[PDB]
């Protein structure tokens, strides 16, 4: 159902922990098959599974993720995290906001960062 | 103007500042004069300087802030934080997220925390 603060701790910590491996299919069901994704926020939104499917393919495919504070829950089914992602050779501080719908999946995601936040 | 991301930053940073001093009268100055706060998020939103100041007066009236990690900001107009308030005997995890207008004021801010946050 609608996912309480705690279960939304569970749930994007998780989301975190699929990044850090690259689990792709695993990553997408994740997100509700509508969901839409803003990454970084202020870019146009590609929306559904098919395109954040592809999102995350070239995104994490040829890379690691970790949280750097703990996950900001609140009581209507969102929650937002600081987490620095790393690559290559650089590493990227970023803050996701992400809501969630009636069956545990992520309705939408708003990924914070820009160019400030990133370090060779 | 509309601030770009290194602005956001500066700008942030400073409402941090100030709300670890406890000046209330240049933290409302910081919003514009209609701007809506949701805090926590989920919460009815308070709306407009006023409402804000009260809001901020028995918030910190009778209390310290400190960045966590990084401002994250995006290129239009927004940014996010990780920050901690601490408190009388206890601290709290938390992550604003806020919209600028072309004024370099606060038009939308929403706090994202919970009880799971919080640590006595
Ligand atoms: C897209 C990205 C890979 C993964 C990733 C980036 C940026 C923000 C993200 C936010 C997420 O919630 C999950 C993954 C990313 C990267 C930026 C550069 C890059 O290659
Ligand atoms: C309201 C508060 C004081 C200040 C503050 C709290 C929570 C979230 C905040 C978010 C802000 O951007 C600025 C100040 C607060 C506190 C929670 C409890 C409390 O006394």
């Amino acid at each position: 159902n609608l996912p309480t603060a705690q279960e939304v701790q569970g749930l994007m910590a998780r989301y975190i922990e699929l990044v850090d491996v690259g689990d792709i299919e695993a990553i997408v069901q994740m997100f509700a098959d509508d969901a839409t994704v803003e990454n970084p926020f202020g870019q146009p939104p590609i929306h559904g599974r098919e395109q954040i499917a592809a999102f995350f393919r070239q995104g994490l495919g040829g890379v690691r993720a970790c949280l750097t504070g703990p996950v900001r829950a609140s009581h209507n089914g969102c929650g937002a995290m600081p987490f620095r992602v790393e690559m290559v050779p650089c590493a990227l501080d970023v803050i996701d906001v992400m809501r969630f719908d009636e069956h545990g999946r992520i309705q939408t995601m708003q990924a914070f960062w820009s160019e400030v936040n990133l370090s060779v």
